[PDB]
């Protein structure tokens, strides 16, 4: 199955073995199917991979750093065998990968990379993520619903994530908080650059923040060479992570901050509509474009564009993968919360920006 729109030409790559318990036999050969593969569905990786490298797993972290900096400082794009399914090891790679050093990576278990049975669906399902995380677009949705053909509407997602639970229901409005943000950039919707920041004094934080936050979203729509210096017409916003007890603190308290971006952005009179949307099944909470452009058929034409998104709930669940890499990444700050309730706040904003994914991947789908 050729991919809609393939990504970046992937020039220099390579694999890291980790080793385990019993040696792996044929990696060359499977990194061989494997960029076959991947050339067969559209992706334009190079046949030729350079040389990978071996290594058993250190007793830290900073010594895999040292290790692996060469490697990952050197390549566009790193396939890291792991030894077994393993979180722990998974996690410290994309620290490395997505922080550190800031370098594309697919982390698969051996035994799954390398055996034959079953390799071509395998070697399928990690293409998919190659061709996103480079740029390019999987799936074209040929036939969708008016408001997405134009090429005139911006999809968003975000969600807002509590690290520390004090496990006593519900986290209260001040609680410290982190916020994952997706959009798309054109009219395909295949790419949706990513954005996180972190609230140290929750939603007092998130009220001073969202409104610039969003301006950049706008921004970067605009500065796309694809939209020509447009704006989006229409901007379709999903938040999850809420209860309907906090509906309208969505409503009152989030949602006039995108606004006052709008304002801050778009020629004057000509502000974008809006529809929010949230997630506790789905329920709309605010909407000027459906009703607007389709009376009766509102409900109906909805439905039918989120399913469509299924085919090619992506801004909801794509905010959620951000979150839980954000959690990966802000490892200083949880070690911290695994020893107090409460940090300070500076140490709170200042673990986020140690914790931000490298400018070399700044608007790409890492988390994919």
């Amino acid at each position: 199955v050729k991919v809609a729109r393939p990504c970046r030409k992937i020039e220099k790559w390579t694999y890291l073995e980790l080793k385990g318990s019993k040696a792996n036999e044929g990696v060359p050969q499977a990194m061989t199917a494997f960029a076959e593969f991947l050339n067969r569905t559209g992706i334009p990786i190079n046949p030729r991979f350079s040389p990978g490298m071996s290594m058993s797993v250190p007793g830290s972290e900073k010594e895999f750093f040292a290790k692996v900096k060469e490697l990952m400082s050197s390549h566009q794009f790193v396939v890291v065998l792991l030894p077994r399914k393993d979180v722990a090891i998974y996690n410290m790679v994309k620290r490395a990968a997505d922080i550190t050093f800031g370098v594309h990576t697919v982390c698969c278990v051996a035994e799954k990379f390398l055996s034959t049975k079953g390799q071509l669906g395998y070697f399928a399902n990690v293409g998919l993520k190659v061709n996103l995380k480079f740029g390019g677009t999987n799936h074209n949705i040929k036939t969708p619903i008016p408001l997405l053909a134009k090429g005139k509407t911006m999809v968003v997602g975000y969600d807002v994530t509590h690290p520390t639970n004090l496990a006593a229901g519900q986290s209260p409005a001040s609680a410290p908080s982190i916020v994952g943000l997706v959009s798309t950039i054109d009219q395909h919707l295949g790419q949706w650059p990513a954005m996180v920041w972190n609230n140290p004094h929750g939603q007092e934080s998130m009220t001073e923040q969202f409104t610039d936050k969003f301006k950049t979203r706008l921004e970067l729509w605009r500065s796309n060479p694809a939209n020509n210096r447009s704006l989006p017409e229409n901007i379709l916003i999903f938040r999850d992570g809420v209860s309907e007890g906090q509906f309208q603190m969505v409503i009152k308290d989030e949602l006039p901050l995108v606004r006052a971006a709008c304002k801050l952005v778009y020629p004057a009179g000509k502000l974008p509509r809006i529809t929010l949307i949230v997630s506790v099944h789905y329920t709309v909470l605010v909407d000027e474009i459906f009703r607007a452009d389709y009376g009766n058929k509102a409900a109906d034409t909805l439905e039918q564009l989120t399913h469509d998104m299924c085919y090619l709930c992506p801004p909801a669940y794509y905010a959620d993968l951000v979150c839980d890499r954000a959690r990966i990444h802000q490892k200083e700050l949880f070690d911290a919360l695994d020893e107090n309730d409460s940090v300070k706040t500076d140490d709170f904003a200042r673990w986020g920006n140690s914790g931000a994914v490298h400018p070399n991947l700044r608007n790409s789908m890492y988390y994919i």
